[PDB]
């Protein structure tokens, strides 16, 4: 009947990843994936944002950026290593670059001996079933199908001023970027902003962050508050409510020199600095606007972007279904996104009736200072379940590691919201400190069981571990008793 | 009725110190006894443990400089100009590691004084019901009684019995602190210890070589095991297998020496030897348990292996006398678990509490090269209690994203969870083989606590990129058969 049984547009991680269960179960699979240039002009392969620009690119800096520590850490532990080494920008981007190629030639060959057509077109819907692909090079072409799977993603969002998508650059242009963007500056208080403001402060490079209002939105505020001191006290530079309006090149070059006025947000002042880059990083818009979306009956929410769909990751539209970053009210993670593409096609073609949850992920900001968390905010928590109904067990914790070279004690840190009501049931999970990520996954794994704090006591810790400080909390907000060591060294 | 003190402590050690603390707190009379007897080669230490003073503490921190060393060999590709190979100053290294267990040591002692707690630096051995002889160190005693004790004594290295050891070579106890690079060295034993302390001695450069009598870490996943084995003899370690040193000759003193070494094969009747500048031993702990005076007392031990037996409520047949941590019979010998049974144990006596330390499933995780953290069931000792029919076997390769640019180790680390299938799938066994293994563990072993499920597992999320997330969606089965390359 139809020309393909399932098309995907959009060549994503939640798309691959249905492409790829879909294919599993013999079926007619079509994934199209075209990435649309940014104002600077820049390109890159198959495989989705956390690939190309996104979780890939941005871990691997940050590991360069702790390796840079790690040189000075090397010193106390007896290694004979230079006061001050140096890093070559070049090197490293090529590097990373080397490897997301390698990604990208990957996926494409994952599809080719799963079975599956790869396009590399922009695809638009144009009447029911149909859908237009065009190529680079302008030839166009139509193909049918009886389901179809919007992972178009989203993009960074700019602000709408005088310079920006002219000599300002983001997220995408970065990890690509060629040339030490030496004294840089990054607007905004994100997961990306702080990552990589991180990194690159990381590898030496002068750099300021400007600040509409708080950072890290919708995380734990206080967990984000102790980010950002970590931040300003290990040499990164912060300008607090001040959004740019006007970014004016005072020279061209690899790179030039830049003039950025402000305007604060509570007052007429004004300011002014010259930096050689300017990232923006303010948020992220989602790619649904320009698909066809009206020529074949899917309401999205027009305001905001994303889409709103039901359990079952399907649109208004019973043979129109989309997962990712696009979806109305989710999560916004990789991860998350390809178990909702898996699933589906699972739910679809293989009789699951497997639903991809979507409570309690866990995440992990890679800022200088990891920190990952799973469950409930502090706030969020007790607006939920009343002041009186939740405890917060904290504490601090300096890692065996830091010891030696003698540096940041307490300053890494954790606790867990329990909700007295539930068995003092471990509702949130938050912790900041090193290797974070890898330690939050199995406490995510122990939300799934339903952990409660009297579980959480009965585990004994691995010694000496950063995560074990959860096994041992015995300090309370409420109780208001201090946090710190009786010898206060570091 | 009427005594000294409320609560005697013999051993000032992880769950000594653990327990005289959280005693302390619920007002009670405390004092511990802490004496470090020298080792053959007499050195000594401060209070605070075996952890602190030869083991977890300097073992984790000279894991991290044998990381470090790696560190600074991947920061090249990563756009850091530094020299090809990188020099170590073992000096330098020691000290650091010594200067940090005195703070340590200090810390306690402290940490004692103002939580009110008495202690003496002294041997104590029992005489008779409820008193005990301290001997301090120049040789004078002292009696004290107490209304209940506690014994917190623990282990110590154990030596072969054949000529030139204890004359020639060294233990846990002596390595951290030697003053000297060990150069070419020998560590006799395949125990987590030996292997560990192994593997950071050929990290800092060092020539090192194991011999094993039989298999590599008894008691442990046999299969993770051997891939940590093949791991190290892939990285710069040498093995020796099924060879037992019969004597240790000393071919020159010195800051290093050299010495032969006189091996037996096990298998045959063969004989080797060969010479290295030490030669470590790490075959065994044993209880310190014989000489305390627990006859005098009434406490039965096992005289066979050395372990104390003790009730659900680490209480031994003599109603006045706990123990806890190393020293006891059929447990868990780790750090950390010490530290509970003793806060436990003071809060279930003084504070009314009832709760026991639960010593199933304890998550453990060993510092070699590689590490390799682990909860509960081996694969092994798992089928053996549930049947191969009832178990299955999901497990992975995987590649940690930080050594793709510096290109090496891929397919290497591998994670693995043993599931009962007769009973919902069930999480019985937990093993990973990467970096930062101890990390990726405990959570996990904290699942484990609430039954988690491979159902629940699999509505869990990863997060990406991380080493841990691998657990999150586990498809191959050891059983099914399909490959993982
Ligand atoms: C800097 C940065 C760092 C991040 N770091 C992390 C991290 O560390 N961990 C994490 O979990 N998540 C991270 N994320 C988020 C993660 O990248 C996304 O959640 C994930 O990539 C979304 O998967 P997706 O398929 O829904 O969208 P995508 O991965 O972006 O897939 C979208 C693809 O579809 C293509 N496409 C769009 N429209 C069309 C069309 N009309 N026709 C054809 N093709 C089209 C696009 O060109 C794009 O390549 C990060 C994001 C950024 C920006
Ligand atoms: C190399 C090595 C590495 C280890 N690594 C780890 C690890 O990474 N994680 C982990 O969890 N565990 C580890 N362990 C085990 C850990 O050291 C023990 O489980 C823990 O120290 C035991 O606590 P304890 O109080 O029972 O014994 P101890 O800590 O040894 O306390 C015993 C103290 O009592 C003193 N004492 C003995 N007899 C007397 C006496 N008659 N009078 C007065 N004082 C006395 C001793 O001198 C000693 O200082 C390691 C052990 C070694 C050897």
């Amino acid at each position: 009947s139809y020309d393909y049984d399932l098309i995907i547009i959009g060549g994503g991680s939640g798309g691959l990843a249905a492409a790829k269960e879909a294919a599993q179960y013999g079926k007619k699979v079509m994934v199209l994936d075209f990435v649309t240039p940014t104002p600077l002009g820049t390109r890159w392969g198959l495989g989705g944002t956390c690939v190309n620009v996104g979780c890939i690119p941005k871990k691997l800096m940050h590991q360069a950026a702790l390796l840079g520590q790690a040189l000075q850490d090397s010193r106390n532990y007896g290694w004979k290593v230079e006061e001050t080494v140096k890093h070559d920008w070049d090197r490293m981007i090529e590097a990373v670059q080397n490897h997301i190629g390698s990604l990208n030639w990957g996926y494409r060959v994952a599809l080719r001996e799963k079975k599956v057509v790869y396009e590399n077109a922009y695809g638009q819907f144009i009447g029911p079933h149909r859908i237009k692909a065009t190529n680079n090079k302008g030839k166009e072409k139509i193909y049918s199908a009886e389901r179809f799977l919007i992972a178009t993603g989203e993009r960074p969002r700019y602000l709408g001023i005088p310079g920006d998508k002219e000599y300002c650059i983001s997220s995408d242009d970065l990890f690509s970027l060629p040339y030490c963007p030496g004294k840089t500056l990054v607007v905004g208080a994100s997961y990306v902003a702080l990552e990589c403001a991180g990194f690159l402060a990381g590898i030496g490079l002068d750099v300021t962050v400007m600040v509409r209002s708080i950072l890290l939105r919708g995380f734990d505020q206080d967990m984000a508050n102790k980010i950002g001191e970590h931040m300003e006290e290990h040499g990164i530079k912060f300008i607090r409510q001040f959004v740019p309006i006007k970014v004016e090149q005072i020279e061209a070059g690899t790179p030039g020199r830049l003039r950025v006025v402000a305007q604060s947000t509570n007052s007429e002042e004004i300011i002014e600095g010259e930096y050689n880059t300017v990232m923006l990083a303010i948020g992220r818009d989602a790619c649904t606007r320009k698909i066809g979306l009206e020529t074949v009956g899917v309401k999205i929410n027009e305001k905001t972007g994303k889409i709103p769909v039901t359990d079952e990751e399907q649109t208004n539209v019973p043979y129109i279904y989309a997962i990712g970053d696009i979806l109305e009210d989710k999560v916004e993670l990789t991860p998350v996104a390809i178990q909702a593409g898996r699933l589906l096609a699972q739910r679809l073609y293989a009789g699951s009736t497997v639903k991809c949850d979507y409570e309690n992920v866990p995440t992990t900001v890679f800022t200088p200072l990891e920190y990952g968390a799973c469950g409930l905010s502090e706030e969020k928590a007790v607006e939920k379940f009343g002041e009186e109904n939740i405890e917060v067990y904290h504490s601090y914790f300096w890692p065996l590691e830091w010891t030696i070279p003698s540096r940041d004690n307490n300053k890494c840190y954790a606790k867990i919201i329990c909700n007295t009501k539930d068995n003092e049931r471990v509702v949130g999970f938050h912790v900041l400190g090193p290797n974070a990520g890898e330690v939050t996954q199995g406490f995510a794994a122990a939300l799934k069981c339903g952990l409660t704090k009297k579980q959480l006591d009965s585990t004994i810790g691995i010694h000496p571990v950063c995560a074990e400080v959860f096994t041992t909390l015995s300090v309370t907000k409420r109780s208001g008793a201090s946090i710190l060591q009786a010898g206060c060294c570091g």
